[PDB]
């Protein structure tokens, strides 16, 4: 318990008007040695005037006389009780006190402040009060030193742009200086003097500069513009069918948003669609009256800002458009971890949770019935809809400086003043999943930061322009589409009009968010379904993602494959073509093309023995062509046609390799 101690703001001038330094003590002492006055600009160092706030605490009633290294510049209240400006107060224990220290002094000669606060009891003994009697005050939000919000920074450093820099033992707030600060490598802050919490979340612009927040806050949400909250999902991993009174295949899921109609979407809902292995694991009896049984496992995934400490969302199970075969509940306030930002539940390193556990007898079992059965096989997908139920915020406490989970505070109080106040972008450039972030943005309808399009990618997804050019890890701002809502849509167009540009790359930092858009950015190699999940990539693209081909035999094809790229591709085909132009297709079924997979090196390896009877490719003679296609997602078919051919004759495939039995040898 560190932040212990009166806050004190240190002014350059005599008057309480140019804030330079406010930062907490931690015992009575309140100096601030030159020492660690290097980003004050040398002239600034010399302070005037200064002002400290918190309380008292006395662990024993009795009768205290107040002084301080300097009791001729100083005028000191307890309780509203003025003290200095000197005769004794009791204070009872069991009570908090309410200090307000005030210091002038014109003629500064010497630069930092030497200025300790003593007390002396009933017996002589006097010493600087110790950090066991301070405590900060409470800066908190407040029901229905200038500070309209009461977080503690002075509304001109809000408006203007602060910063903080830690030192050897505290964190300095100081204004924003160019020069300095700048080349110092510090970040340059901006909130609003009016919002406790800028992007309505539960900390403050103080607590999150400071580093008085949560250890599992993202690093980005410590920004006083950047929403800090959860944001789950569900990730199911595999499933298992049989009979009730067995098909057991790995699945694939996705975190959605859906657009509408092309144009994104307001929904503020959590969904995640789950794709279930159409291939052949082994090899390969149900009827109207026959029931099967679902399990399977899964994992809870936090793609947000801010941790779950005690309430996991529920979750609808469903089948086709609207068909909830189970609701997944987990027990409240018996959570095994938290559920921490980019992270899941439970850890992976630990076992998922089995919708019915071996353990429990009692789970409801997850049924369906015959046509059901029919319904999941004919499409081989499923849906968790997820709500936003998390629960209490592991909040900061003043009086004893720790971070706790706080019963007072629940994440559903939150959440809708963080989406009514935030502009929202989805961004899916790190592995092509869709990740949502918040940033605090003006109601046109003049108090908070104007935000342009450029700085909250930059502040929210770590975008960055090493020559002046935004690129997301090397790659380029126009590699990526933008997308907005209708409302966003017309908002953008018109501000475009008003600067007379007609290309938004070109003016993004001119573009201005505003409360409540939503824009989503996509990677714009990939083929996107209605939901946003990357299931394809044009033919010339997937064509150009083959050609490091590191080797070729009769056995397989070894080769270097872009991780994206692997991501949208479902399987390959295998075919022989003769001197006349006849082929012959060795893997010739629908499901029966999961032939490809990733080596320990990250090399793809396209196995030609696993459905030619683990022998290799028999090439009769070598003006023979090994012909090998590439299925993407969007063109997988995962059931016999409708008559019932389950050969690869009509599948949509992307020829990626063709070469003569010599030219492969
Ligand atoms: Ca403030
Ligand atoms: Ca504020």
């Amino acid at each position: 318990s560190s932040s212990q101690g009166l806050l004190g703001y240190y002014f350059s001038d005599l008057n309480f008007q140019a804030p330079m330094v406010v930062t907490s003590s931690t015992t009575g002492d309140l100096s601030i040695p030159s020492s660690e006055l290097e980003n004050i600009p040398s002239e600034n160092q010399y302070f005037q005037s200064a002002i400290w706030s918190g309380f008292i605490k006395v662990k024993k009633s009795d009768e205290y006389t107040f002084a301080t290294s300097a009791d001729n510049h100083v005028t000191m209240w307890v309780d509203d009780q003025e003290v200095i400006n000197s005769n004794k107060i009791r204070l009872e224990k069991g009570r908090l006190y309410q200090i307000k220290i005030q210091y002038q002094r014109e003629n500064p000669t010497e630069k930092g402040l030497d200025f300790k606060l003593y007390w002396t009891d009933s017996q002589n003994k006097k010493e600087v009060i110790s950090s066991d009697n301070l405590q900060l005050p409470e800066l908190k939000q407040k029901s229905s030193v200038p500070d309209r919000d009461n977080d503690g920074i002075p509304d001109s450093l809000e408006v203007e742009g602060y910063t903080v820099d830690v030192k050897n033992k505290r964190t300095f707030l100081s204004p924003w200086i160019s020069n300095i600060h700048e080349k110092k490598g510090l970040t340059k802050y901006k909130s609003s003097p009016e919002k406790w919490s800028t992007a309505s979340d539960p900390y403050s612009d103080f607590e999150k500069v400071t580093g008085r927040i949560d250890k599992n806050v993202s690093p980005e949400a410590r920004h006083p513009l950047v929403a800090a909250y959860p944001i789950v999902h569900v990730d199911m991993e595999n499933i298992i069918l049989s009979k009730n009174e067995t098909i057991s295949k790995n699945t694939s899921t996705s975190r959605t948003h859906t657009s509408e109609v092309v144009s994104a979407g307001f929904s503020n809902s959590n969904s995640s669609t789950v794709a279930i292995d159409h291939s052949l694991s082994l090899a390969g009896g149900l009827n109207t009256a026959d029931t099967a049984r679902l399990n399977a496992n899964i994992r809870y995934v936090n793609t947000g800002t801010a941790p779950i400490y005690n309430v996991l969302p529920t979750t609808s199970l469903v089948l086709g458009k609207n068909q909830t075969l189970a609701t997944i509940k987990a027990k409240e306030n018996q959570l095994s971890q938290i559920l921490a930002p980019n992270n899941y539940y439970p850890s992976k390193n630990l076992a998922p949770i089995a919708l019915n556990a071996q353990d429990d007898f009692s789970s409801t079992p997850i049924t369906m019935n015959y046509n059901q059965f029919l319904e999941l096989e004919k499409t081989k997908q499923l849906r968790l809809d997820t709500d936003q139920v998390y629960g209490n915020i592991a909040t900061y406490n003043f009086e004893n400086g720790r971070v706790r989970v706080d019963t007072g505070s629940n994440w559903s109080e939150v959440l809708p003043q963080i989406q009514e106040t935030t502009a929202r972008i989805i961004f899916n450039g790190k592995d092509l999943n869709l990740v949502e972030r918040r940033i605090a943005a003006v109601n046109p309808s003049t108090t908070k930061p104007d935000m342009t399009l450029k700085e909250a990618l930059k502040i929210a997804f770590g975008f960055n322009e090493p020559n002046g050019n935004l690129q997301y890890q090397g790659k380029d701002i126009t590699e990526f589409d933008f997308n907005f809502d209708q409302q966003t849509s017309q908002n953008i167009k018109n501000q475009l009009a008003e600067l007379n540009a007609t290309n938004i790359y070109t003016v993004l930092d001119k573009i201005k968010l505003n409360a409540k858009m939503n824009i989503l950015i996509r990677d714009k190699r990939f083929h996107y379904d209605r939901n946003n999940i990357a299931v394809g990539a044009d033919e010339s693209v997937v064509k150009e993602a083959h050609r490091e081909v590191i080797n070729s035999s009769t056995e397989g094809l070894l080769l270097n494959i872009d991780k994206d790229i692997r991501k949208i591709l479902s399987g390959y085909i295998v075919e022989i073509e003769d001197t006349e132009g006849l082929k012959e297709v060795i893997n010739d079924r629908y499901d029966m093309l999961n032939i490809s997979s990733l080596r320990q090196d990250g090399k793809t390896f396209i196995d030609f023995k696993k459905y030619n009877d683990k022998l290799p490719l028999y090439i009769s003679n070598p003006n023979y062509k090994v012909n090998v296609y590439a299925v993407t997602k969007e063109n997988t078919i995962i059931n016999p046609s409708e008559n019932g051919d389950t050969s690869t004759n009509g599948i949509k495939k992307i020829l990626i390799f063709s070469k003569k039995g010599y030219e492969i040898g």
